[PDB]
């Protein structure tokens, strides 16, 4: 119901229940002058911003206010006033006493309205001690109140039968009033003129007189019996000027009283609500003869008797409605439209509803006539709470049916959109420490500065470079230098000698930096080295002595660096710069620098130094020059890309100046360079594509946040034009929840609607027809309020479900095999499935479930097909037709639904598509693709029946072998080309992510990497050859392959990383460790069998032949060794620094390290404090601590740490123990903690104000975690530790 201006009810709350009136008598008269300590009748009305007592309504009666009240006399402060009440009060009691005694009788009727006459003489402080007898009623005042002719003309006057007068005052204004926004009117109640209203005691003679009357001073009446009586009422020549911006006669004011008042009615509803009257309000009585229907008072009239039948507004209603509350009321039901009801009532007679709830028709006739023909109704609902909130709340649509026009939506909305603005562009990404360390390695093979490709000659533009510089301002992250520096000497830690077995660094050595910092708040360095100092980064041994310069520095008289400079020679160097003269083609230019960079470093360090460098130049001529000099002096090298965010960044190590070793480039390394390459390639190419920061959004994009507005949507039958706005908004912006704002401003109601626009809603956009129209039912539903709000870009902050991950990965995947003019079946599809808009618009389409579907259809350019039935069905395969396979969340999904084993579904699977036409196939797999490696928090495994269990999904599928599977893929046909799916290096569909404007990193992404490393999808092709395997694809151990036919004019590439290993044509680049791809001319049939030495998908691309037709061939898998391992642990306890020699047995393959656990940090122990040395030997070294800490040993030589064992170390944590001899001291930690020797203590470590006791011998150097931890030599005993 959407009258005019105004959005109400559709059902009624109206309530039929009323109560008995009061009776008055002598005690009654008494008690009511005694005004009761705490009974007090009154109300002390406030402001509502401080709520401070301003105002007070009157209970009569206390009423009888006529005059001015410059008569009146009362302070400004509220318990003045009542004290001065009180006063005067118990005078009149005693005075009222005199005249007639408290005994004289005990209760006893008298004219109320007398009472208020003597009210208000009293207070007007004038005489009225001679209208006394005049109290008492014998039976009727009426005919008491008539008797008299002349006497006091100012209170009552009469006129024939008749009494004159204006009621008894209700309300009156304090001396703190403000017209605050928080000050609800009185409607001048309170004047000392504003009202007169006249009795006899019946309506008919005075029906005669009223043609000797005014009307045009308003003719209202309140039918339901007061005890005031039969009366009819006049207004006078006043209006309200407050209530800006309103003028105010008061006959339409005391009206919008009463209309309050029905509408508190209509609040509640219960079968007892004990009203005395439902109805006090008034309908004209007299005055339809100057102003038609279309003014305000007949609105309220309506409204009037509306409301009477029990309608109600539809915003949620204050107890009190506020002044401003009630002026943006009249803003909007003034307004143009119709009436819902459609009802003229009548002086000639009011209208009886049809059966509206209430039952003061069931009591009166006067004025009241029903049509029995009535049958306009409603069902009923009320509400049981109403409240604001201020977000943005999502909303989702559901659709119907009809169709509309686009152009025409577009015109629609070119009223109602929020553009343009400029939005919170808020937060596009986090950083992330991702590194990619590679040193030397001996298993390689040579490599020549002839190999890896250099940078693009597009670095150098501006737009790529103000993008890069955008994206480097759009991730969350710190001074990624700290870290950066943190890492690189962590890492810089585990370089060991082929022939001492010691590593090179030695702690209180010389230590240089250059490069650096410039300050920012006081630092000319870099932080890192506080804590290396202040002993906070992880057992990282602190210098002697640090020299500290840079361009610009605090520290020691500058000089540049770009030019030679007198300098020391120190037991490290830290090398960076600061760039100067640098451009494309200052590059002959910038290698004669790094040239001078390395010299300088080379006279400038110590004989047998070793040093750090940044490099960010792919020219050859570095690593050119830098054989040319110094590999052959220098022990080794190790380099490493610090990932935090996008650039080409390059930085090295190098060991032993002065030690020569003649040092080249390797393969894998130069891969590790060229993967560099492709991946930043393709992040900055992904970055060229995103808004400027905090624009203004007018709509230029195919992504960004898209928002309306709407005054009183129509939520009557009409909503044409609402609705056209709000489909074609949902239409642009289909296929997401969206934030909602319902609120009033200026005096007018809104809502807003919030949304984005992507790429994928372009697609949605693409592939219509016509409009898709939606039901605001729901929409004039809820009867909710929202806040205001503001444009942000972003709607989530963190956060992720590798669920969602893999499946945009699987998206991307299967888009990544979604291509030209085909029809293609999606198995487990969703009633909800968004992937139809992702695929192109050219070829039909089929989705397949169990669960029924959620979808508008019906006005594409496309003809998308859905069915609800079992996916595991048939009988209708034939009745289909298509070429290409798609199952995806279904393969485990439906097996978990049929609680089988693999194999059986899966053949099952293989009968259904045994009837019809199919190209190519591809099913989600749930393959063992390795030995179970685990990852926790999602996956638990069970080796007892083969199942995958997924806690965060919350269910167990099964999974079975892979022999049986390509066996049955031959068996359905043999003719075919398989396709093992790999996808764990590339992140590009991350991209249609932050496409859909999803912020991530990579913890997730590299959580769904693991798992689709055994969940991968197969992709498989009929029309394929067999590739006809007869060896192992496990490194070291061989593989023999064998080929029928293809003449010796052909070329094969094997790829590896989506990176061309090698091919059939060259050994001189080869890369198996040995190949024989050889063409047996006899039976002319290949055959190519080799060894290997290393594992993975690596897969044939056929250069079919000798004009080189590329061709695909299928992929396959190989299996890196076991992840098994023993320790050869003797059982001999000494306390030798010699220390337990404990042996191991590791798979030649592999080598390790060993942390601690550091409260949940993976942290290294003291690199002296063990040895390590290859099966495997080792010499750990331990104290009395350990037995308090938690140790693991761990598969260490690559950055994906703990990937094939991770082995608890309780065979040395646990242990028994001497007590002959003395032990190293060392802590476990830094708590408080105190030392006991066999129920006798002995100290407190780590406790406020400890000193050494000489019992102990303190050790100038320590056996620790981290190298500042105490540890000592103590005399022998059982001591022990225990914390406080």
């Amino acid at each position: 119901a959407n009258v005019w201006g105004v959005r109400l009810a559709d059902s009624l709350s109206s309530p039929t229940i009323e109560t008995r009136t009061r009776q008055y008598t002598l005690h009654d008269l008494c008690s009511d002058l005694d005004a009761n300590p705490g009974r007090e009748p009154w109300k002390p009305l406030r402001n509502q911003r401080t709520n401070n007592i301003v105002a007070v309504q009157l209970f009569r009666p206390l009423q009888g206010l006529v005059l001015d009240t410059q008569l009146y006399g009362f302070p400004g402060a509220f318990d003045d006033w009542e004290r001065f009440m009180r006063e005067k009060l118990r005078v009149l009691k005693y005075e009222v006493l005199r005249i007639y005694p408290i005994s004289n009788y005990s209760n006893e009727h008298v004219n109320v309205f007398v009472a208020n006459a003597l009210v208000g003489a009293f207070l007007s402080n004038q005489a009225f001690y001679d209208l006394l007898p005049l109290l008492i009623i014998n039976d009727t005042m009426i005919g008491d109140l008539l008797g008299t002719g002349a006497s006091l003309s100012q209170f009552f006057q009469s006129h024939g039968d008749v009494l004159e007068v204006a009621a008894g005052r209700k309300y009156l204004q304090m001396e703190n009033y403000s017209n605050d926004d928080d000050d609800p009117p009185l409607f001048a109640k309170d004047l000392s003129d504003y009202a007169k209203a006249f009795y006899s005691d019946t309506y008919e003679v005075l029906d005669r007189f009223f043609w000797t009357h005014d009307s045009s001073a308003g003719v209202l009446v309140h039918y339901d019996k007061p005890t005031n009586g039969h009366h009819y009422l006049l207004g006078t020549l006043t209006q309200m000027v407050s209530a800006p911006p309103y003028i105010i006669n008061a006959t339409d004011a005391m009206l919008l009283e009463s209309c309050l008042e029905q509408f508190s009615a209509n609040v509640r509803a219960r079968p007892a609500q004990p009203v005395t009257r439902l109805d006090q309000c008034y309908h004209l009585r007299w005055g339809a003869q100057y102003v038609g229907e279309d003014s305000l008072t007949y609105r309220l009239g309506v409204l009037s008797l509306l409301a009477t039948n029990g309608y109600q507004l539809a915003r949620p209603i204050p107890r009190q409605l506020t002044n401003r509350w009630l002026s943006s009321f009249v803003s909007q039901i003034m307004s143009d439209g119709v009436n819902e009801t459609p009802l003229w009532p009548q002086e000639r007679y009011v209208q009886i509803a049809y059966d509206s709830p209430s039952v003061v028709d069931g009591a009166t006739q006067y004025g009241y006539v029903r049509k029995n023909q009535l049958r306009l109704g409603m069902r009923i609902s009320a509400l049981q709470s109403l409240s604001d909130t201020p977000s943005p709340v999502q909303w989702l649509p559901q659709y119907t049916i009809d169709q509309a026009a686009m152009d025409e939506g577009d015109l629609m909305v070119s009223r109602l959109t929020q553009l343009p603005l400029r939005p919170d562009y808020g937060n596009i990404w986090v950083g992330d420490a991702l590194s990619y360390y590679v040193d030397y390695n001996r298993s390689h093979r040579v490599v020549l500065s002839s190999e890896l490709p250099q940078l693009p000659d597009t670095y150098f533009d501006g737009d790529e470079q103000y993008g890069r510089s955008l994206f480097s301002l759009a991730r969350k992250i710190g001074d990624r230098s700290l870290v950066k520096d943190t890492a690189v000497l962590k890492h810089a830690y585990q370089a060991i000698d082929p022939n001492t077995g010691k590593e090179y660094l030695r702690s209180r050595q010389s230590v240089a930096y250059f490069g650096a910092s410039a300050g920012h708040s006081g630092a000319d360095q870099p932080l890192v080295i506080e804590p290396w100092i202040q002993g906070k980064i992880s057992g990282v041994p602190p210098p002697s002595s640090v020299r500290q310069f840079g361009y610009d520095v605090a520290r020691g008289a500058i000089v540049d660096l770009a030019r030679p400079f007198p300098s020391g020679d120190y037991q490290f160097v830290y090398s960076d710069v600061d760039q100067v003269v640098d451009g494309h083609d200052d590059l002959s230019i910038s290698s004669g620098l790094v040239e001078s960079l390395l010299s300088s470093c080379m006279h400038a360090t110590a004989p047998g130094g070793s040093f750090v460098v940044k490099i960010n130049f792919p020219t050859r001529p570095v690593w050119h020059y830098i054989e040319q000099k110094i590999l052959p002096n220098i022990t080794s090298y190790m380099l490493i890309k610090p990932f935090v965010t996008n650039n080409v960044e390059l930085f090295f190590v190098a060991f032993g100046v002065h030690q020569h070793s003649s040092l080249t480039w390797t393969s894998g390394v130069y891969f590790f360079l060229v993967d560099h390459f492709y991946r930043y390639e393709t992040l900055s190419t992904i970055s060229r594509q995103l808004p400027s920061f905090g624009y203004v959004d007018d709509g230029s994009s195919v992504t960004g946040i898209e928002t309306i507005s709407i005054e009183n949507p129509g939520f009557s039958n009409m909503t044409q034009a609402a609705r056209i706005g709000i489909s074609g908004l949902c239409a642009n912006v289909g296929n997401a929840r969206k934030s909602i704002a319902i609120y009033e401003s200026h005096g007018a109601r809104v809502l807003t609607i919030t949304s984005r626009r992507s790429p994928a809603s372009a697609r949605r956009k693409s592939r219509l027809r016509y409009l898709p129209l939606i039901d605001p039912r729901s929409l004039e539903v809820q009867a909710r309020t929202i806040l205001p709000a503001d444009p942000v870009l972003f709607e989530n902050v963190s956060g992720a479900s590798p669920h969602v991950c893999l499946t945009m990965m699987y998206n991307f995947e299967v888009s990544s095999a979604v291509y030209d003019g085909d029809v293609v079946l999606d198995l487990g599809t969703g009633p909800e499935a968004k992937i139809l808009e992702l695929i192109p618009a050219t070829s039909p389409v089929t989705c397949v479930d169990i669960r029924p579907t959620a979808q508008p259809s019906g006005c594409w350019n496309v003809r998308t097909t859905f069915l609800e039935l079992d996916y595991l069905s048939d009988g209708w395969i034939t009745g289909v037709r298509g070429d290409i396979v798609t199952c995806m969340l279904s393969l485990g999904a439906a097996a978990a639904g049929k609680s089988m084993t693999f194999d059986a579904a899966f053949q099952q699977l293989i009968k259904v598509l045994s009837k019809s036409t199919a190209n190519v196939v591809l099913v989600q797999v749930n393959c063992p693709t390795d030995v179970v490696r685990s990852i926790k928090g999602y996956l638990e495994i069970d080796s007892t029946n083969k199942r995958y269990r997924f806690p965060k999904f919350g269910r167990d599928e099964p999974y079975s072998d892979m022999d049986a599977l390509e066996k049955i893929c031959r068996t359905a046909w043999p003719n075919c080309s398989i396709t093992w799916v790999p996808l764990s290096y590339d992140l590009r569909w991350t991209r249609l992510a932050l496409l859909e404007s999803t912020t991530l990193s990579s913890a997730s992404i590299r959580i769904a990497e693991l798992m689709y490393k055994y969940m991968p999808i197969m992709r498989i092709d009929i029309h394929g050859l067999p590739m006809e395997k007869r060896g192992n694809f496990i490194v070291g151990q061989n593989c023999s392959l064998v080929i029928p036919g293809f003449n010796a004019q052909d070329v094969f590439n094997c790829y590896f990383n989506s990176a061309l290993a090698f091919s059939t044509e060259d050994v001189n680049a080869a890369m198996i460790p040995q190949v024989s791809a050889q063409f047996d001319a006899t039976k002319g049939e290949w055959t190519l069998d080799m060894v290997f030495s290393d594992a993975g998908i690596y897969t044939m691309q056929a250069l079919v032949g000798s004009n080189a037709n590329p061709v695909s061939l299928g992929s396959f898998v190989v299996d890196s060794p076991d992840v098994d391992i023993t320790d050869a642990w003797p059982a001999q306890l000494d306390f030798t620094i010699a220390g337990t020699d404990v042996d191991i047995t590791v798979n030649p393959y592999y080598r390790l390290m060993t942390f601690v656990r550091i409260d949940g940090q993976w942290q290294i122990a003291n690199p002296d404090k063990f040895q390590f040395f290859s099966t495997l030997v080792m010499n750990v070294k331990l104290d009395i601590a350990d037995k308090y800490l938690l140790y693991y040993i761990r598969d260490v030589q690559s950055r994906d740490v703990g990937f094939y064992i991770q082995h608890p170390l309780q065979l040395l944590n646990t242990i028994t123990l001497p007590t002959n001899e003395d032990l190293f001291l060392s802590a476990p930690d830094m708590r408080e903690w105190a030392v006991k020797e066999s129920g006798n203590t002995i100290c407190i470590l780590n406790s406020q104000g400890f000193v050494l006791p000489q019992d102990w011998d303190v050790l100038t150097d320590t056996i620790s975690w981290s190298p500042s931890i105490p540890t000592y030599i103590v005399p022998p005993g059982d001591y022990t530790l225990t914390p406080l």
